């Protein structure tokens, strides 16, 4: 019941003993396993997975059956027995925020997990202070392009209300738009989000890179628009080392990968607005956003100016492209002096973190698909590394879109 | 409803409702799942003879017709009488076929169609065996226009051992511990090489040294066979424009053909049955000769091409390994030996997949097997999820002889 799990380059063998606290199933049957698959599919229940965070908190800060930690107990109850719901300690906030990053199978960059400056927004009514909190954060976590990782916790879900809610999938985000000849000019990802904008008073703008505006939802309010100041969205043009070029493609990219979409769940509570950033690795831009056929690209335009042959795929101008594009972003990030991180460090540190979570905890829950970066895949070790995927709580999920 | 399976880099959805005929069980469950481990009787065999006595019937739009009534009759009769049964010459052709379009982390599965089936199941020695192996050398080689093809030598049956083919394929480079404990030649081979010395082979000292075949007869211990030189094609590498790149002296071999998984069809089990194709170019380009624990060339070549080793962010690694497998497939073409590159292969999967959604209803792929190891997101395979479960006819792995 503890699965073996060995690493091919090394030959090293480990067992996975925490998968077996998977609080929760996964999609995969011993029928089929749908691992590939991106979305996978009263009081009496909130207090059961509340006690057992209260347990994982104090066990945690090696202070477990405690005075206090039995005194955190009554109060939940009591709290949930008059309330329906309970309110967490900011400490309890900050740990379970820090774990749920810790617990995300489909983070390479968990190596991060005990630095994360939380922001407790529990306090916030209407959009206009959702918005104030969202800037602050986004000042804080750029930083002048020094990077820092951030999380901001909104009010959590609780009966009779509405729902705290980002409408945006990120805090940065360039716009999509439809042309009459079908195509998107823009990001095709953000057409829908865009479209929403310009129904809820945003007048379009018409480049390839146009920041979205935000639409921030209170509960039970509709969503309002709200425009990021320009000197706050810290943006690096694209150049390439030595293809003199590849400036004048206009390509750029934004600093702050900051993730507005995801539902927190801590104890048994539910944050549907908690926004949390890092930094980029450099294939997320350069290969996906870049390169995605579904996305921006740019591809065969980069091989068209490198003069690559284009009518014979063994000649591997995708390939030759895909890496000068890489290249260009890394080397544009660091003249701006915006912290990026290329794939080969960033899965080294990866294997680093299974190694100090084999430790820590007997295991570490790690997706392998998208652990494994989308270029140069086995040329990095965690392709070598088998993982085992499960989910442990808090954690950070999906939700259905507000609308 | 059956699992919903969308395609990202299109929008579109299919059901993969092939799936709920899976049979044998995989590793995951609901509470872990287990995708990325490499590795993880009469009325059994009855169930297993007639489901595929069905799918051979299906295949050739004669169900429920007399003759298949007949053959389900005839083959419970042979079961009951004897505990077994025998393949028809036909559903041996068709189980081989079934078998390779089963195979989840087989990404060259467009062909399944086209496969050449050897039956060498009247074989008696380890003699005929390696008659038998240099026959399918020498026919799926095709001097270098390679052609697909598997024999198939007598089935397990009991009271009685199985032929083994020792070899894990049946051209492999010789892999020498060495006296440091680093290897000269291919490190993965190292075991199957010290067995082979030890059955009497006289080593070389070179990094590309064929292996004999070690070849196992039923109740027997292994026996040595040198393959022929000149059964054995192998490509120089050379790179089109780094003419330093043949002074490396690297060579690869051209024909993939896998000699020790057993092949499973109607309950009935062939433990020795090699299989070949043609190469895709990242096996020998990325894998072969960059992974660190294979030949692990890559900072050398990378050094050659005077890239700046001692920062990751020049990616480096990434350039040399593209003009790696650059130069692999310059030289197969070079050579005029059948090869595909990474982006066509992937290309044609694709293209199966939606035969078979439309065949059968799905198509049991691994994704992580499927996806190549270089330039994954640049493949439209990285962008279709699947769904991984196991039909019967299958390879399946299975324990070493020794
Ligand atoms: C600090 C630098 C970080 C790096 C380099 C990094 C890297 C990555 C990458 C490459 C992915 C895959 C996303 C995709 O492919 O679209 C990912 C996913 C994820 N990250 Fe991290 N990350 C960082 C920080 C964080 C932080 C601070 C948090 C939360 C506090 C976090 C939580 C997550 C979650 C929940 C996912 C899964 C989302 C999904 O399913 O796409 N990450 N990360
Ligand atoms: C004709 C061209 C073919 C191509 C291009 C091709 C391609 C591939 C590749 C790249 C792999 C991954 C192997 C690895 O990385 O270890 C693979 C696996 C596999 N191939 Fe194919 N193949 C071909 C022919 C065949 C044939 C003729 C058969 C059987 C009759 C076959 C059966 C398999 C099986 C069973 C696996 C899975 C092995 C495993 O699980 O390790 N292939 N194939
Ligand atoms: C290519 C497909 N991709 C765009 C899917 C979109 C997506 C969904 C999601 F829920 C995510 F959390 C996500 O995280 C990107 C990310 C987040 C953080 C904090 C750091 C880094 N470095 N990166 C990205
Ligand atoms: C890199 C590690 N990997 C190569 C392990 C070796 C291996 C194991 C295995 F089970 C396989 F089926 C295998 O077949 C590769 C193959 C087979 C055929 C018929 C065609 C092609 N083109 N290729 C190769
Ligand atoms: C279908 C497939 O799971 C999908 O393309 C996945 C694969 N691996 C990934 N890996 C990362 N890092 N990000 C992704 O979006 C994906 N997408
Ligand atoms: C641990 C991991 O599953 C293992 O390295 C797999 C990943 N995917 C693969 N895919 C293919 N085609 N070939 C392989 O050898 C592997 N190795
Ligand atoms: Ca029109
Ligand atoms: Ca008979
Ligand atoms: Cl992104
Ligand atoms: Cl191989
Ligand atoms: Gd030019
Ligand atoms: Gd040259
Ligand atoms: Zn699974």
């Amino acid at each position: 019941k503890f699965p073996r799990v060995k690493n091919w380059e090394v030959g090293s063998i480990t067992y996975d003993t925490l998968s077996a606290q998977a609080q929760q199933d996964g999609p995969c049957t011993p029928r089929r396993c749908l691992g590939s698959l991106v979305f996978p599919r009263a009081p009496e229940q909130l207090l059961s997975q509340a006690r057992d965070f209260i347990n994982q908190y104090y066990s945690s800060i090696k202070r477990s059956g405690s005075q206090a930690h039995e005194q955190r107990l009554q109060e939940v109850e009591a709290e949930v027995a008059a309330t329906g719901t309970y309110q967490l300690r900011e400490s309890e906030l900050v740990f379970g925020a820090k774990q749920a990053w810790r617990n995300a199978p489909r983070c390479v960059g968990r190596i991060q997990w005990g630095k994360l400056q939380v922001f407790d927004a529990r306090d916030c009514r209407s959009a206009q202070e959702m918005f104030t909190y969202i800037c602050n954060h986004i000042k804080y976590a750029t930083n002048r392009g020094n990077l820092r990782s951030a999380i901001t916790v909104f009010p959590q879900r609780c009966p009779g209300r509405g729902d705290f809610r980002i409408w945006n999938s990120q805090l940065v985000r360039y716009a999509g738009y439809r042309q009459q000849d079908g195509s998107v000019r823009g990001d095709p990802a953000n057409v829908e989000i865009t479209e929403l904008c310009i129904q809820h008073g945003w007048t379009p703008g018409n480049g390839r890179f146009d920041v979205l505006p935000l639409l921030l939802q209170a509960p039970d309010e509709p969503p309002e628009l709200f425009l990021l100041p320009p000197e706050l969205v810290l943006e690096v043009p694209l150049e390439h080392p030595t293809l003199e070029w590849f400036a004048a493609l206009g390509l750029r990219w934004y600093a702050l990968p900051a993730v507005s979409n995801m539902l927190l769940e801590i104890g048994g509570l539910e944050f549907p607005a908690a926004p949390f950033s890092g930094w980029y690795m450099s294939t997320e831009i350069g290969t996906r956003n870049l390169c995605d056929p579904h996305r921006y690209n740019i591809l065969e335009d980069v091989a068209v100016c490198m003069d690559l042959d284009t009518r014979t795929t063994s000649s591997l101008w995708k390939d030759k492209a895909a890496v000068e594009i890489n290249v260009a972003v890394l080397h544009s990030y660091q003249l701006a002096k915006v912290t990026i991180v290329d794939h080969h460090a960033a899965t080294a540190s990866f294997m680093k973190h299974l190694e100090n979570e084999q430790k820590a905890r007997g295991g570490c829950p790690a997706d392998w698909a998208w652990i494994v970066p989308p270029i140069s895949g086995s040329l990095t070790p965690v392709f070598h590394q088998e993982m085992v995927n499960y989910f442990l709580s808090p954690a950070f999920r999906y939700q259905p879109d507000p609308w």
